[PDB]
Order: structure tokens, then C-alpha cells, then sequence
């Protein structure tokens, strides 16, 4: 006769509103259809009233109840059709039936009909593979994802939810200024590029190919996620920094009200430690902003507090150590880079006849290797480089003909010393040499030293490379490889995976908020004249860096076996569980990194089965092979090419990608984002620019380095202003908001009705408690003090997979989130 259902919903911002005939539902059969095969639609259900039983009830929710006339000649419900006849949109969490149960996770804005082309459907929890949708269903399967496609056309709109593509040609604002220009980046072979979401807007009046500016950076709707509490709406941080902060702190500056420049490094401690005192008018500005509210301490006058980072919450002076530069390497923000060296002097690839002679100038004898020869060394597996000549080298001249920045092409030669722990040895400062240069300066090795002037040059030496890196850290090692690289994956998923479909609810919860902050991030974070290129060397450079840099981007070498390898930091080897050997037996992050990857692989190995039986299911699937090929020749369309991708014909080459692609959106971008301000909190420790090139002895700044070699550190790398700008997004980035979701977690208990896969999820979350308790295990073991700790004492715990809400330098949440 009648189905007791309970709806739970979320209103925007009393219940009563919601009753009459404000909201109804209409039940969809599985099982019974119509004479084209369509299931049968039930009547338009209002909504009865208001259940105050459920004791489970989350916050802000409300449930609501309601019973649908359903009846022999209407078989079993499988989907529902809503309609929403109130003026303001809610957000729908879900339909209960009893009777045996049925759930619907919804999860999802509701807006007002009239806004809608077609009626929202939302399905029941059960997971169908296209060849074994119910037959009452396939057609609306179907036409929800053409809904979710669009066409390729017109402005995209708040409430709509269109899936589709478009290169980044938003980034410039060549209407307010032929200086804020950019380089289109994707679609070109001159510049390849992931895809992001397309919004639309329509073309600038001087430029046919750049789209408009905008206030709000369309994202499909629930792709725009809310927070019940505002401090944890930590991406639109990043938008009010741009467009509230940082012209607050500018004014500081102009107005004379703070001086301009750090004199010491102890003007820098007074940040975490009594603070900055700015202007009332400038407090009064920043400090009332949700999460502003919270990255800062105030007097409410006008005082501003950082807070400590953790890389000097034991030693203040430890990161100057060349243990800890080194060590950073294997166990700090950017632990990725290091490659071995397996022959001396290195080598680069880059054309002599543009560059110069392109030889390395580091010659064998001048190393210390304690006492090991070059060749042992290299036989022996013990040395390594950090190599950013060939990356920096073509983007050098441009960069230094800037107003106020100089860098090198810096190359960095370690040793792994017989107690397990890196050594720096030499850094080459390169720059590039043809006739008819007007710069007479040259490049430059430079070695260790602890005393004297000697020691100055070499720790700007150091500097110069952590430009270098935090650079190629920002702009690839994370928006690169992390953000950018995800988000096709991202669009592809919505447009051809049904919410139905195993892979789609194996990957969405990997995508949580990925669009989002991406969307804000091409409004204020890598825009024209936004927070990267005016707190980051490359200045207009940036983005378009990251673009030559993708060239090289291979989806495969994203797994972190292969990387290892590919770096030369480790070699295959079967007779261990990984599949291969660390040579750097302490290597925290690919150690630990293993550990995650491993327990990703067994969780996708058990579910695939679950859906696919054998290679042929695989092939088979329509819904399955339209995402990969769309994904692959749309989203990185510049790489389509490439033979290297994975061709999606067998189960083996399903898990591979589902693996891949999880790696990349949790624990890889866990292992490069939470560091940011825990490690680069300290700019001296990871300085984003550099302002000067080394002094020639003749001069009042070579004196300055034996004088004052504080303010030559300071005065060569990033001003007092940008730094307090870039602080200040690090902080918000290395901040895990309350309500996220992390790895072996999910945001609902019924995201499927398969009892077998959430069993196997279950044991996926066992999993990683227990590799918690054995990283926990690494971090008290003293013999692994070294690398794991540093002079720093700064525990490795980046991929501990848990974590409280704040800035805790752990916790590995399930997507790029922030
Ligand atoms: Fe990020």
C-alpha cells in the first residue's frame, strides 16, 4: 500500500517551510517499466512532516517524513525524481524506504524547479557495471549522463552541474592591461597542459582566446562544497588573501608603517614569537575574516602572531646545518626530486650553442666523500644529486632581466655517508653564457665551509638551490603534478561513470574539493599578477614553466615504484616486498610512501574483482572505456600521443590507473602539501626568491657578506612583504579543515549496498591503522634518528594517514582538498 520513507536534508543558512507542497518526490521503478522500457514513475509525493525520532542525526540536518502510494503494478523502487518548489535551494542528504531497506545517497543542492532543464534523479545505493544496469533504468542511467556533459556552450551558472573542458586561458587579464597577458597554456605544442573545468564566461574584448574575468569561477554545483563551520572554508582563504590581505599588508608597506626589509634573522623569529605590529586599520581589515581569524594571533589592535613552525620548534638554528638541507631532500616538503648519479661530472642535455659550454665545472678531487673515491662512490650507490641545471637553465636570462629577481640553474652533489645520512658536497651556480651578453656574470662551484666569508657564500649557495626548489616544489612537484594533473580525471569521471557505476564510487571520493580549489587557485593563486607570481621567482614566468615542464609529465612514472626507479633511488628487486630496494635504506618519504601504496594496491586488487571478473569484463564495459579514452585524447589531450598510457583492456591495467590516480590525489599530494608551513614557515629555510646573484670581491656587498652575513642572506633572498604574503597562503595550504575526509574513510556508511565491498574497504582502514602503529615504530627508533628527526627533531609523520583538524604536519586526507 504506502512506503514509509524518511528524507534528511539540509537547509541553507524553520522546518514548517518544507511541508505543504514546498518539495515532492516520485518514486522510478527497477523492475516495472513503460512500453519504450523506461521505469514507471510514481506520483508527486510532498513532504508530511517533521521526524524528531532519529537519534542519528548529524549537524544542521533535518528529517522529514513522507509515504508513497506504491503498489503491485510498480515493482521496486531504484531511482527518484525531486522537484523543489521553494525559492532557496537545499542541500539533500538522503532517502530511506523500509521495507528490505533502501538507501539513497544524495548528497546534493536541490534547486528551484524552474532552474532545472530536467528533474533532478538521484539512485539507490546498489552498484551496477552498464551490462547489468536494470533494464527500467538504462535510459535514465544514460540520459543523467548526457545531462551531466552539457554541450560545450554557454555560460556556466551556479546551480548547474556540466562537466566538460577548456585549456587555461583565464589566467591572464589582458582587458585591464596588455602587462597582465598571458600564454594560453594547453592545446598548443608549444604549450601542453592538463585541462581544467570549462566555465564559459566568454571571450575578453582585446583578446578573442583569453576568457573574461569573473567573480565567481564556476565548478559544478556539489562540486562547491560548504562547511558547517566557516574557519574550515580554507580555500576561499586564498581568494580573500588575494583580494582582502594582501592589499591590506601592501599598505603597511606604502605607507612607511613597518620597515620594508627583515636586517636580521631574529626580525624574522619576532613573527612566531611576539609578532608584527601593523597598523589598527590593517588589523582591523584581516583579523574579523573567517580563517584569517585563525591563521593569526591578535591583541584585536595591532598586533600579528604566526605561529611557530615546526622546523624550529626544538633547534631555531638547525635548518642552517647541511644535515638538514640534505636531509630534506628524502624527508622535508619536496622529498621527490633527488635522483643518483651514477656517473661524474654530470651531465646536461641543453644545447651548447644557445647556453655555452654546458660542462659541469665540479671537478672530482675537491669533494669530500669521507673518504671514498669518485668511483667507489659511484659503484657503491652513495652518490646523488639534486639536478635543476637543465630545468632552470632555459628560463634564466628571462628571469633575471626582471626588476628584483637573480637565480642560478643550481645543481646540488650529495653523498650517502656510511652512517645512513646525506651530505651536501658541492652546488654548481649556473648561468647561461652567449656573446653578447651584458651581464659579466659567471658561473660558480661552491663548497662547504663553516668559518668565514667562505661560509657565507655557501650558505647563499644553499639558498640559491632552495629557490630553486621551492619553485619547482610550487609550481610542479604540487599545482603541477597534484591539482592540475587530477582534474580531467576529475571531469571525466562525472561525464561518462554513472554515480551507479564500481569506479565511479571507488575515485569520487578521491576528487573531494579538487575542482574547487583548483578554480579559485586560476582566480587569485596562479593568475595574472596573483599570490605566486608576485611572492615566487619566476614572477610572469610561473605557470608557463610548469607548462615545459609538463612535456615531460608521464602518467605511469606517477606510481611511486616507478619514480623510485626512474630517479635511480631504488632498483626493481623481487626477492622484496615492495618490488624494490631503497639505496637509501632511511629514505622517510618512499619508505613510508610504499607503505600507503601498498595498501591502495591491495584495496583496488580486492575491489576490481568484486565488478570484473576477467580482462574481457574489462573491455567491455561502454561506460568504463568512453572515461579512459576521454580522459586521456580530452583532459591531457596535449599528451594523447605518448605511448606509455595504459591501454584499459584488462583488469591489470584497470587496478594500475584506479591505483595511480588514488596515489596521486591522497598521499602524494599529502606528502608535498602538509609540509608547506611546518618546513617553508621559516622563509631563511625555504626562501621562494632570490634578488641578487653572488657578489664579486671587489664590492660593498662582498664586504656586507663578511660584515653582516644576516643581511646579505636576507637582502638575496625573498623581501619582507611577499614573504608575510606567501606565509600566509603556506599556512592556509598545510591546514586539514575538521570536516575532511581522509584515507580509509568515507563520508557515508551506504555509499554502497555491496556488503563485500564495504568489507574490503573495512580492512583497507584496519590497514592503515596498522601502518600508522609501524610508522610510529620508525619515529621512536633512534637508529633511524637521523633522517627520520634531523638536527631539526622534527618527527617524519607526513603520512601518518590520520589526523586532527589544524596544522599538524600529518594526516593523508583522500583528494587534493586544499
Ligand atoms: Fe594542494
Amino acid at each position: 500500500h504506502k512506503i514509509k520513507g524518511t528524507v534528511v536534508l539540509m537547509p541553507k543558512n524553520n522546518l514548517n517551510a518544507f511541508l505543504g507542497r514546498s518539495v515532492s518526490l516520485q518514486l522510478i521503478s527497477a523492475t516495472k517499466a513503460d512500453a519504450h522500457g523506461k521505469g514507471k514513475v510514481g506520483k508527486d509525493t510532498f513532504l508530511e512532516g517533521i521526524n524528531t525520532s532519529l537519534p542519528t542525526l548529524g549537524a544542521g540536518e533535518s528529517a522529514f517524513n513522507i509515504h508513497f502510494e506504491w503498489d503491485g503494478s510498480m515493482g521496486i523502487p531504484g531511482a527518484f525524481y525531486i522537484k523543489n518548489y521553494m525559492q532557496v535551494e537545499f542541500f539533500l542528504k538522503s532517502l530511506t524506504l523500509e521495507a528490505g531497506t533502501i538507501r539513497f545517497v544524495c548528497n546534493s543542492w536541490v534547486y528551484n524547479t524552474k532552474l532545472y532543464k530536467s528533474v533532478r534523479i538521484f539512485f539507490a545505493n546498489h552498484t551496477y557495471v552498464p551490462s547489468e544496469t536494470p533494464a527500467p533504468l538504462v535510459s535514465y542511467r544514460e540520459e543523467e549522463l548526457k545531462s551531466l556533459r552539457g554541450n560545450g556552450t554557454g555560460e556556466r551558472k551556479e546551480y548547474d552541474r556540466i562537466y566538460d573542458y577548456d585549456v587555461y586561458n583565464d589566467l591572464g587579464n589582458p582587458d585591464k592591461s596588455e602587462k597582465l597577458a598571458r600564454p594560453v597554456l594547453g592545446g598548443s605544442s608549444t604549450f601542453p597542459y592538463p585541462r581544467r573545468g570549462r566555465t564559459g564566461r566568454g571571450p575578453t574584448v582585446t583578446d578573442p582566446n583569453t576568457e573574461k574575468q569573473g567573480e565567481v569561477f564556476y565548478v559544478p554545483r556539489d562540486e562547491n562544497l560548504g562547511h558547517l563551520k566557516s574557519k574550515d572554508a580554507l580555500e576561499i582563504g586564498t581568494k580573500s588573501l588575494s583580494q582582502i590581505v594582501q592589499p591590506a599588508f601592501e599598505s603597511a608597506f606604502d605607507l612607511k608603517s613597518t620597515p620594508i626589509e627583515f636586517h636580521s634573522f631574529q626580525d624574522v623569529h619576532d613573527l612566531y614569537e611576539g609578532g608584527i605590529k601593523l597598523p589598527r586599520d590593517v588589523i582591523s581589515t584581516i583579523i574579523p575574516l573567517p580563517v584569517i581569524k585563525e591563521l593569526y594571533r591578535t591583541d584585536g589592535q595591532h598586533i600579528l602572531k604566526f605561529p611557530q613552525p615546526h622546523v624550529v620548534q626544538v633547534s631555531q638554528s638547525a635548518w642552517m646545518t647541511d644535515e638538514e638541507f640534505a636531509r630534506e631532500m628524502i624527508a622535508g616538503v619536496n622529498p621527490c626530486v633527488i635522483r643518483g648519479l651514477e656517473e661524474f661530472p654530470p651531465k646536461s642535455n641543453l644545447d651548447p650553442a644557445i647556453y655555452g659550454d654546458q660542462s659541469s665545472k665540479i671537478t672530482a678531487d675537491s669533494l669530500d666523500l669521507d673518504g671514498y673515491t669518485m668511483d667507489e662512490a659511484l659503484g657503491s650507490r652513495r652518490l646523488f644529486m639534486l639536478d635543476y641545471h637543465d630545468i632552470f637553465m632555459p628560463y634564466v636570462r628571462q628571469i633575471n632581466q626582471l626588476n628584483s629577481a637573480k637565480t642560478y640553474a643550481t645543481r646540488t652533489i650529495l653523498f650517502l655517508r656510511e652512517d645512513g645520512t646525506l651530505k651536501p658536497v658541492a652546488i654548481e651556480l649556473s648561468l647561461p653564457h652567449s656573446a653578447g651578453d651584458l651581464s659579466a656574470a659567471v658561473s660558480q662551484v661552491v663548497l662547504p665551509a663553516k668559518e668565514g666569508v667562505e661560509s657565507t657564500i655557501w650558505l647563499l649557495a644553499k639558498a640559491y638551490v632552495i629557490v630553486n626548489d621551492s619553485c619547482y616544489h610550487q609550481l610542479m612537484s604540487h599545482w603541477l603534478n597534484t591539482h592540475a594533473a587530477m582534474e580531467p580525471f576529475v571531469i571525466a569521471t562525472h561525464r561518462h561513470l554513472s554515480v551507479l557505476h564500481p569506479i565511479y564510487k571507488l575515485l569520487t571520493p578521491h576528487y573531494r574539493n579538487n575542482m574547487n580549489i583548483n578554480a579559485l587557485a586560476r582566480q587569485s593563486l596562479i593568475n595574472a599578477n596573483g599570490i605566486i607570481e608576485t611572492t615566487f621567482l619566476p614572477s610572469k614566468y610561473s605557470v608557463e614553466m610548469s607548462s615545459a615542464v609538463y612535456k615531460n609529465w608521464v602518467f605511469t612514472d606517477q606510481a611511486l615504484p616507478a619514480d623510485l626507479i626512474k630517479r635511480g633511488v631504488a632498483i626493481k628487486d623481487p626477492s622484496t616486498p615492495h618490488g624494490v630496494r631503497l639505496l637509501i635504506e632511511d629514505y622517510p618519504y618512499a619508505a613510508d610512501g610504499l607503505e600507503i601504496w601498498a595498501a591502495i594496491k591491495t584495496w583496488v586488487q580486492e575491489y576490481v574483482p568484486l565488478y570484473y571478473a576477467r580482462d574481457d569484463d574489462v573491455k567491455n564495459d561502454s561506460e568504463l572505456q568512453h572515461w579512459w579514452k576521454e580522459a586521456v585524447e580530452k583532459g591531457h589531450g596535449d599528451l594523447k600521443d605518448k605511448p606509455w598510457w595504459p591501454k584499459l583492456q584488462t583488469l591489470e591495467d584497470l587496478v594500475e590507473v584506479c591505483l595511480i590516480i588514488i596515489w596521486i590525489a591522497s598521499a602524494l599530494h599529502a606528502a608535498v602539501g602538509f609540509g608547506q608551513y611546518p618546513y617553508g614557515g621559516l622563509i631563511m629555510n625555504r626562501p621562494t626568491a632570490s634578488r641578487r646573484l653572488l657578489p664579486e670581491k671587489g664590492t660593498p656587498e662582498y664586504e656586507e657578506m663578511i660584515n653582516n652575513h644576516e643581511k646579505a642572506y636576507l637582502r638575496t633572498i625573498t623581501s619582507k612583504l611577499p614573504t608575510l604574503i606567501s606565509l600566509s597562503v603556506i599556512e592556509i595550504l598545510s591546514t586539514h579543515a575538521s570536516d575532511e575526509v581522509y584515507l580509509g574513510q568515507r563520508d557515508n556508511p551506504h555509499w554502497t549496498s555491496d556488503s563485500k565491498a564495504l568489507q574490503a574497504f573495512q580492512k583497507f582502514g584496519n590497514k592503515l591503522k596498522e601502518i600508522e602503529e609501524k610508522l610510529v615504530r620508525r619515529n621512536n627508533d633512534p637508529s633511524l634518528q637521523g633522517n627520520r628527526l634531523g638536527p631539526v627533531q622534527l618527527p617524519y609523520t607526513l603520512l601518518y594517514p590520520s589526523s586532527e583538524e589544524g596544522l599538524t604536519f600529518r594526516g593523508i586526507p583522500n583528494s587534493i582538498s586544499i
